[PDB]
Order: structure tokens, then sequence, then C-alpha cells
């Protein structure tokens, strides 16, 4: 049976690495690469998707790499995305994942660069950034192309066996979550998390937006205005707390 594999990640966090590893052998150049590679008589057609920091939709020109990321992340069904994060800048690097998990997708964080951490004199908890992230939270280096072997056999297993996904808890704020299961329904018969679409409507997430009617657009539209607080501030304060503590608990000076 073949699998989907979305490969997606920070640039320059050794996402591309992987996936020239694993696969051996459009108009978005840049970070578009479809590979392949069969192991145990299943295929895997992996997608290297644009290295990306945060999810963006564009038409706006300058984006359209970012554009093509957060669009397949939202729309290309996949068995499996691959979020590779470089544990030198590793705070940067989970706010994409923080996303990613958001949408309840099947996933598995590949922390890479470990050994450099080392020599950092920075030692890391893996277990217990698997508990707070609630997907596998797998360790390799993409250089080496021994652990990259070992890699294809946990991926296959995990796969096959179903990713265990526990749902990250956030709770962005009651009067934010009144307002985002208001909007739950409308996206129940989806591929991501429709709690995570309704977010994305009320960040105006035209991508979101442009799939609903009009009447359903002016009844999002009017969530955003009957605000005390401004939907962008109070979405990325929140969502930084979470992720220095999610550091702090499992990073160790010396
Ligand atoms: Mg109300
Ligand atoms: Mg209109």
């Amino acid at each position: 049976m073949k699998y989907q594999v979305l490969t997606v990640g920070n640039p320059n966090s050794g996402k591309t690495t992987l996936f020239n590893g694993l696969t051996g052998a459009a108009g978005v150049t840049v970070e578009k690469k479809t590979g392949s590679f069969v192991h145990a008589g299943d295929e895997f057609s992996l997608t290297d998707l644009p290295g990306i920091y945060a999810l963006d939709s564009g038409n706006d020109s300058n984006s359209i790499d970012e554009s093509i990321a957060s669009r397949a992340v939202l729309t290309h069904p996949a068995d499996v995305i691959i979020n590779v994060v470089d544990a030198t800048c590793l705070e940067r690097s989970l706010y994409m994942t923080l996303q990613l998990r958001e949408l309840r997708r099947p996933m598995i964080v590949v922390l890479n660069k470990m050994d450099a951490l080392k020599r950092e004199r920075v030692h890391l908890d893996l277990k217990q950034l698997e508990a707070f992230l609630g997907c596998p939270v797998l360790a390799l280096s993409a250089n080496n192309k021994e652990q990259v072997r070992r890699f294809k056999e946990k991926l296959h297993k995990l796969l096959v066996q179903g990713i265990a996904l526990k749902q990250i808890e956030l709770h962005y704020g009651a009067e934010f979550e009144s307002l985002i299961h208001e909007l739950e329904p409308m996206f129940a018969e989806q591929a991501v998390s429709a709690r995570a679409l309704a977010i994305r409507a009320l960040e105006n997430d035209r991508l979101v937006i442009n799939g609903l009617k009009e009447a359903e657009r002016q009844n999002v539209e009017q969530r955003q205005h009957e605000c005390q607080v401004d939907i962008d501030l109070l979405v990325a304060n929140v969502r930084y707390t979470y992720l220095h503590e999610l550091c702090t608990h499992v990073r160790r000076t010396e």
C-alpha cells in the first residue's frame, strides 16, 4: 500500500536534507521536490514542502513558497507529516510545530542536529517533549545515512501501527474559546481539525474564508469586530506562553 508522507519544517532546519537522504533520486521549485523510496513492500511518496516559519497563504506574491506549503498542509491529504526541528534553534522552529499539531493531523516531530546541541552543553528531555506535544518525537541526524536508514523502519512501523495523537491543550481564553466553538460546526467535514479551521477563520485567513458562503463569511466577519482584544495579539500571546514554558522544562543549562 502506497503511503503519502509530507516533510515540512523551518528553512535550513534539515528538512531538505532528510528528504534527499530518504528518497535518493513545478512552479515553486525553490523547495517543491517529490521523491520515492520503498520499504517492506510498501511505497513512500514524499513531498518536500517549502521551508516556512508559520502558516500563511499568499496571492500577494513574495509569499508563493509559503502559500504553496500552507495550502498543502491544509488540503492535500497525507498519511503522516514529518516535521523536522533543529535543536539549536528549538524555540524558533516550534512555532510551526504548534500550528501543525493544532491541525490534529498524523504528525512525527523529527529532532535534527541533536549532536550539535550536546557540544553547546545543552541537554534535552525528548521524552518530556513528547508528552506535551502528544506526537511521536523522534531524534536523529539527517547527515548520518545510517541513522536515516533506521528512521525508515520506525516510520513504517509508526505508519502501519497508527500515529497516537494526544490533542494539545492550549486554552486561548474563554473569550476566544467561546467564539471558536461557535464556528466549529462549519468545518466538521474536513481533512484538518474543525477547531483549527475556526481559529484560522478568526485570524482572517482568507484561504479558509474563501470556502465559506457569503452569508457565513459575514457571520465570521462580525465575530472579529465584536471582541475586546485583537485576535492576532491574543492568539500570538497564548502561543508564546505555551512555547516558553515548554522550552524551559525540557531544556537544561549544563
Ligand atoms: Mg457573542
Ligand atoms: Mg465578499
